[PDB]
């Protein structure tokens, strides 16, 4: 949601009185402070502190460049950085921010109109921009909301269908009277004054005009007072709440960073009749490897379908069976054939010809650990957090599908691109028979469960957060087993935020029953991730180009 949602002292959209109340009840001490959302400005806040037993409310606007600042004060990249700053320097206020009035018990910020407005746009943005639906849309959103908002805040209004770049009041008027004179028909036209446009809309068969003024901060204003960062937000806002408007806005009067939804993010089946076994004649295989591992080798190739030719990855040699146990293998495959989720390497089908081949979705970016080695200066942490979050989305999926992985590890997290990771080889592990990814009970009692995987995710997090470093480097066999029992876990990676190491730690509880399940893991990894996805950027083609 809000880039202040993680802040333990942020209360969301509470009133000025509610605010004072929480402070009153906290000790009215000098330095007591809380943060909240400005009911009148989109993306803005209000710093509320106590000094000499009296309340002080400072509004915090969001400049057109993304920083936050109290009028006359310094600019800050975010609520977090702002509060961290004034805590060590009054720089204008009655006194430094000292004891924070953290939210009581288990209360969360009070979601308001801007939070609701924000989701709606993102939602209708992906649905719109990539015609996605169902969980697929839900999966796109949950993971890319951070990136989608940025897009929404940079999309030019000149783009929107309701904007008319060269219209006069008289014309717009006759353009609105020219057709379906329905309540809510509207358009926007820029007025002469720099940063001024007019909202022209129909109500009761009559056209109404509303000046839209732009202030010094650039924020767009409605006669009523509410401010927005762009017209589009203002428009969607008036679409729900119609303050100052004679009627809610309705129908319109018409006239770099690779995201995850390009290429097969969605299942290959978008009109089916898919069988488990494929025809070797529909499969084109190369004799050139993409690497190999414990099981067979991986070769690239293409697969032709009734209407499409897709690119695949063939893991030649699954292993092959010697007895009527080729049925058991086929049992698993049957199940895997069902698993469908963007963050997982889907199984297209199996084919038995010169060998027992496993055909999967193409994920050519390579393993997560190879992609991160030596790139600590290239790939920002927020970017790694994003991948670890995608990794838990597939894991939470696989867990609710009662399908244990058994081999979660970096080597098994495959990248489609910089911001798209897929989990692979989920199942082939249990086909036959450096492996410090297993939980203690996997080695101690042959026990495998989603809880067992949550441990491997813990290890994977480490592998990634420490940019491709081998787990428990100075060890191998039992040395680890021992190391574990003695209550020792791996150290917190350099430049790895506390919340992650905290999550990672909970992932390494010896009693699997105490370890979080992926549902909880995924919630936590998201909150962490979202908050990290604010601090601008670092390295490569990020001129926001
Ligand atoms: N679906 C795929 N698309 C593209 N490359 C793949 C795919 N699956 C595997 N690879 C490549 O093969 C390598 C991984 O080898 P693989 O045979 O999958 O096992 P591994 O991760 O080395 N170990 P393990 O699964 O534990 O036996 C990676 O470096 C990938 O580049
Ligand atoms: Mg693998």
């Amino acid at each position: 949601p809000d880039p202040a949602a993680h802040l333990p002292f942020f209360y969301g959209s509470i009133s000025r009185a509610e605010a004072e109340e929480h402070l009153k009840l906290a000790g009215m001490a000098d330095g007591l402070f809380l943060l909240r959302q400005c009911l009148r400005s989109l993306g803005g806040y209000v710093l509320s502190l106590v000094h000499d037993v009296r309340f002080h409310h400072f509004p915090i606007e969001r400049q057109l460049n993304g920083t936050y600042a109290i009028a006359g004060g310094k600019a800050h990249c975010g609520p977090a950085e702002l509060c961290e700053f004034y805590s060590r320097d009054p720089d204008g206020l009655p006194c430094n921010l000292r004891k924070p009035c953290n939210r009581p018990s288990g209360l969360e910020p009070q979601p308001g109109v801007f939070d609701c407005l924000r989701d709606a746009m993102v939602r209708d943005y992906v649905r719109q921009t990539w015609k996605l639906e169902g969980e697929a849309l839900e999966q796109a959103i949950i993971s890319q909301a951070p990136q989608v908002e940025k897009l929404i805040a940079t999309t030019a209004h000149e783009r929107m269908p309701w904007y008319h770049s060269s219209l006069t009041r008289e014309e717009a008027e006759r353009k609105l009277y020219s057709g379906a004179q329905t309540d809510g028909k509207f358009l926007l036209r820029p007025r002469k004054e720099q940063g001024t446009y007019a909202l022209s809309l129909i109500y009761g068969k009559t056209v109404y005009h509303y000046l839209i003024s732009q202030d010094k901060a650039g924020k767009y204003c409605i006669p009523e007072g509410t401010k927005f960062d762009t017209l589009w937000q203002l428009v969607e806002y008036l679409k729900l709440k119609a303050d100052g408007l004679i009627y809610c806005l309705k129908e319109a009067c018409p006239n770099m960073d690779t995201s995850v939804f390009e290429s097969p993010f969605s299942d290959p089946e978008e009109l089916k009749d898919k069988k488990l076994f494929l025809k070797r004649d529909n499969l084109l295989i190369a004799d050139i490897e993409l690497g190999c591992g414990n099981f067979g080798s991986v070769r690239q190739g293409v697969y032709r379908m009734r209407k499409k030719q897709i690119d695949v990855a063939i893991k030649v040699l699954k292993q092959g069976t010697e007895k009527a146990d080729t049925e058991e293998m086929m049992r698993e495959a049957q199940i895997m054939h069902q698993l469908d989720n963007p963050y997982i390497v889907r199984l297209i089908g199996v084919c038995q010809a010169e060998a027992l081949m496993l055909v999967m979705e193409m994920a050519g970016g390579g393993p997560l650990h190879k992609f991160l080695v030596g790139k600590r200066e290239e790939i920002p942490v927020s970017n790694v957090a994003e991948l670890l979050h995608q990794v838990s989305m597939g894991m939470k999926y696989l867990e609710e599908k009662n399908f244990v992985h058994r081999n979660l590890a970096a080597r098994n997290v495959l990248l489609v691109n910089r911001h798209y990771a897929k989990i692979s080889d989920f199942g082939l592990s249990k086909a036959l028979g450096p492996l410090k990814w297993y939980a203690p009970e996997c080695i101690n009692f042959r026990k495998f469960s989603s809880r067992s995987d949550v441990w491997s995710y813990g290890v994977t997090m480490w592998e990634a957060l420490s940019y491709g470093q081998k787990p428990y480097k100075k060890m191998k066999g039992p040395e680890v087993m021992a190391f574990i029992e003695q209550g020792k876990r791996m150290e917190c990676p350099p430049e790895c935020p506390p919340e992650l190491y905290a999550l990672m730690s909970d992932c390494w509880i010896y009693k699997w029953e105490d370890r979080p399940d992926f549902l909880t893991v995924e919630q936590r990894m998201r909150a962490c991730y979202y908050s990290l996805a604010s601090k601008v950027e670092g390295g490569s083609a990020l001129e926001v180009a």
